[PDB]
């Protein structure tokens, strides 16, 4: 199947049921990355990943490894919401259900109310995901510093006092409380 599910945190001997587990009920394939086609991420441990992030973003269901126990003894993929990581990741439900809710191609609006962003060249994540993040929760990303408003990660040129410095965690925290956070504590 086109459709993906996602493992993150996930200790190889519970990847070993997922994949068999797959393998049985049909309906997806297993992929490394969060992706245009992933519907699912399956956390074996309450870590922020980046799949996690990518999920997010992308209205995912984020789920135990218990969906799939239960998915196996039941004989068929089960309702998802029952095994919803929202205590970990409050975000999640609240993509999830915009993302369904969503009459056309879903895309997040966190960010649609914020300048563009120069992301640093060498941020963590790696700048390409840091971007794909920025843009799939509805910001805008600027190719180049000059005239931008934020900007993103390490950055050891010339700062000018009309430009917020914010580390990548104001981009990843702002995801995961599905608010924009408060530049202050994550100035340079």
């Amino acid at each position: 199947p086109t459709r993906t599910l996602v493992m993150t945190s996930m200790p190889s001997e519970k990847q070993n049921v997922v994949i068999q587990v797959v393998d049985k009920l049909k309906g997806f394939s297993i992929a490394p990355d969060v992706c245009e086609t992933t519907t699912h991420v399956l956390s074996g441990k309450p870590l922020r990943t980046l799949n996690v992030l990518l999920g997010i973003a992308r209205g995912c269901w984020v789920l135990s490894y218990d969906w799939v126990l239960w998915s196996l003894e039941l004989g068929h993929w089960i309702s998802e919401e029952p095994f919803e990581l929202s205590h970990h990741f409050p975000a999640a439900p609240l993509c999830r259900s915009e993302c369904h809710l969503s009459a056309g191609p879903y895309r997040g609006t966190l960010f649609a109310d914020q300048p563009a962003m120069f992301v640093s060249p060498a941020s963590s994540p790696p700048v390409a995901k840091l971007c794909e993040l920025v843009h799939l929760c509805g910001g805008r990303v600027s190719q180049v510093p000059r005239q931008a408003s934020i900007v993103i990660g390490p950055y050891s040129g010339k700062k000018k006092a009309t430009v917020k410095y914010l580390s990548e965690k104001w981009v990843l925290d702002s995801i995961t409380q599905h608010k924009v956070c408060a530049p202050e504590n994550y100035l340079l």
